[PDB]
């Protein structure tokens, strides 16, 4: 394991690596970095490196610009892919501004401090994320297309082409990046996958989840194909989710676990449920964050659109595993690939702990078929909706006073601001469903 | 002028007319028809005709469905194209259920109770509407399209090609069966062109917006070319309106006008746009009644999203022109040419028929250009916008007692259980638009 | 039998064709061949009575009753290509259930409001490939053995057979048209009224025609069959 800066320097001369990337994203979950030649490295460590903050707060405003990124050596590692040149690694850090404070704008920085917050209470945060993505063809000129690889199913021993060979080439690439995945399988679309990762704590487990997406896009063009975390780029087949599987833990031991309960979870797990059914439709716009996730975010599939808890059915918006003891974990089921998981790792904690500081009560959970019900039904339950549009979630999370103290003022009103244009630009849109629909109609 | 069933024998015989169509509309506005040979005519007047209801009520519920439609002679028409079998005309009237009531679910059944209310009331409403449209290309198989007959510009003398004569023979076509056409021009998109009705009686200019859409369009269809009642074909230009002029009369006199205050307008006046501004939210549905119609409602173009009146301003939602006298008229712009004309007027005359009952002041006019100021601005104004898409229409629509009262249960909630399929059927499309922008990305 | 030749003979001559399939194309409505009927008496409508709440006659009835008797018998006749049950399946104008109704337009059987001499009975589930002197004459003798038995037709049914259960419907008593042609086939190849109706040599001629029809069809490999399962299998 790497700690100082001692070993990442003696790591680098010894695997002879030419290459360290910065990593990091901007308010919207855009992956960032760029390149440190070896050279360099002993001196960003000695003195940190002087870049642009519009890289994470973009060009919208009048602000300081000059950030400073100083190097945690314990984020040093190499990536899996051999140039000719030596060996590449990513490495990533604390941003910090000139007056010395750190900058509250990065989004890892809001979830150091969501981090800082369960400390204070006694507890640590582990999730587990279950990542859906489609393995698509590309074109003649090697662009991305939605071209199918396989038409299997749910856990289909499928591609059996040369697709086979790339899906077990992404797979072995992450496990000897030291990911440790739990299993891969086939998801329920033609060419959908899903790769299930191992419950390490929420920071580790956020940097790994920006390393996976572009370690997996890298891989999949150099053989050929093209790897898409679109929350839904075909009509009528299931969309891709990013499941959040998240556990509280304090003094060694699994906090939502008891042993003496008659359902085996304690009073604090169903509280952590209550604070986040309280706040999860004020930060839909957060994991699911573009146009396109609301393409999912309709009935028929996988995804979850009501607002309920259970441990009987499979599909509900949060659900509890059948597992007991230190394995008991609660799983959240709206977001996508898309969200920013820095931002929705954050506030889903934030939530809980709400909950359970508040002692906020989750209600009975919905065993039944939701969809199935009428909408009377429904409104007799108390069963809300999630936003049905971009639009609705921009206007849930612009009230929300629990989403912009989570977050801060720079980070709710630049993502707000960013998020709001997106939408103006999407609604005017003339879209060819229309034509074929109304133009010899009307 | 045809007043007399023998009337209408007799030309049928002198004008050797052998084919009668029937013009009537369904409740989403669909203009539809049936032949009648020249030869059951006369027995077609003696017992009216059946016909299946379903053609404007739809399939979806088990409801009565035997109708009889009773010939209005004073609504014989002959279309302007003779086939070398013999003359064609059209033909309205009234439909009546298997007892002999009146059914309440026809549209222009709706537009007759609301001339009857304000006939209760002593006034009477003329409508002088201004139709706008797109003249396209036929592609190679006569199919529609979006291509353009020139690229000319507001009020241009344009096309010059074969299409100058197109658009001529439409403006004759019109002028020769009756339609006394004021002026066209062409607006302000390529490809666009308006047409100015009369300002005549409600109920027969109703009957003429239905009939001069299929006339326009079998006229362009013949000649090689498509006319669009699109409300925005095309994102980027100028989106295609019904502005609909209107005023009240009283003993032959123009209640809108008063020769001795300022304006020279009357307060009945006031009080009609007072009570149009206090629903027109509500029934964008109708006005604007497909899921392209808020295409058009964005800023940037003729559209009016912004609920106002003025006298100077072109720009307002409702709009005094200069002329006074007989011919003082209100003008309101948000309509598009794919509402039903039947349910449009008669929503328009019982919001401004309510407005004089109540005596419902249109506050102050709004002189300035609403699109350059800020929000807090027109917060501070009290100036509201429309409903953003079809489904914030139908929302409205749907708690909305006056609209409902005025259309009658029937019609108010076949409608809306339409236009919320179609909304659910648009919601979930993904979108060419969405491809471009995310595929790479995510 | 003019109306079809001389409608698809005028759409050739102008560059078109008019088609009397009952199901050319997929997720669209079918076409079929309603047949209105009236019985006449001395002059007078036999089903019109002016008495009765709802002014039709007892013959009426009687007549409704033979025709839902016999009808699964001689589907094969009213449907007569493979075809043909594509259009009888639900989700459509096609009736594929038998019932008889006033109020429900989609019933197999229905009443039209109009009373008088023009008083009718419209039998709905016919496609256009049908020979018509086999349908009407079929029609005909099944209405008079209503009439001639005094056979009830029962309750009509005014609701959506269609968002009924299996159950339901059986708890109604409502049984479907045959699903296909080998079940109508075999439907009217038991049927003596069928077979006394037309006589031995076309009830006979006509079975063994449609039954060689229905066996080469169903020995074919369908591209639909493909794309299912080439990838899968």
């Amino acid at each position: 394991k790497c700690t100082t800066k001692e070993d990442v320097l003696e790591a680098v001369k010894e695997r002879d690596v030419k290459f360290i990337r910065t990593q990091f994203t901007d308010t919207l979950g855009i992956i960032k970095s760029w390149a440190i030649p070896a050279e360099q490295l002993e001196e960003a460590f000695e003195n940190g490196v002087m870049f642009d903050g519009s890289s994470i707060q973009g060009f919208t405003r009048i602000e300081e610009s000059d950030m400073k990124l100083a190097l945690d050596p314990s984020t040093f590692r190499i990536l899996p892919w051999r140039p000719a040149t030596g060996a590449v690694a990513r490495i990533l850090g604390d941003v910090y501004l000139p007056d010395g404070n750190p900058f509250k704008g990065d989004p890892r920085y809001v979830l150091k401090t969501a981090i800082k917050e369960a400390e204070k209470m006694g507890f640590s945060m582990n999730v587990g994320p279950e990542l859906e993505f489609f393995l698509f063809k590309l074109d003649a000129n090697g662009n991305p297309t939605t071209e199918l690889t396989d038409q299997g199913g749910y856990f289909d021993f499928a591609p059996l082409d040369r697709a086979q060979d790339v899906r077990r080439d992404i797979d072995y690439a992450l496990e000897h990046m030291g990911f440790q995945i739990e299993a891969s399988h086939h998801e329920v679309a033609p060419s959908q996958h899903e790769i299930d990762f191992r419950f390490g704590d929420v920071l580790c487990t956020a940097d790994n989840v920006v390393t996976f997406k572009y370690v997996v896009k890298s891989i999949a063009y150099h053989k050929g194909y093209y790897a898409s975390f679109m929350p839904k780029p075909l009509f009528g087949v299931n969309g891709s989710g990013m499941h959040s599987n998240q556990s509280l833990f304090k003094d060694g031991k699994n906090v939502f676990y008891d042993p003496d309960t008659p359902t085996k979870l304690s009073q604090d797990a169903m509280y952590y449920i209550g604070g986040l059914l309280k706040h999860i439709r004020e930060f839909t716009a957060v994991t699911n964050p573009v146009v396109n996730s609301y393409k999912r975010l309709v009935p028929g599939y996988e995804a979850p659109v009501y607002i309920s808890w259970s441990a009987q059915n499979r599909s509900s918006l949060i659900r509890i595993p059948a597992t007991r003891g230190n394995g008991t974990r609660i799983e959240l089921r709206c977001p996508d690939p898309a969200c920013n998981p820095y931002l929705a790792f954050a506030l889903m904690l934030r939530a809980g702990l709400e909950g359970i500081k508040n002692k906020i009560d989750p209600g009975e959970p919905t065993n039944v078929n939701i969809f199935h019900l009428s909408d009377k039904e429904r409104e007799e339950r108390g069963i809300r909706s999630l936003p049905a549009d971009l639009k609705e979630a921009i206007d849930e999370m612009k009230g929300s006073k629990f989403v912009k103290e989570a977050l801060g003022e720079h980070v709710f009103s630049h993502y707000l601001c960013a998020k709001e244009m997106e939408w103006d630009e999407y609604k005017a849109v003339v879209h060819p469903w229309e034509l074929s629909r109304y133009l010899s109609m009307l």
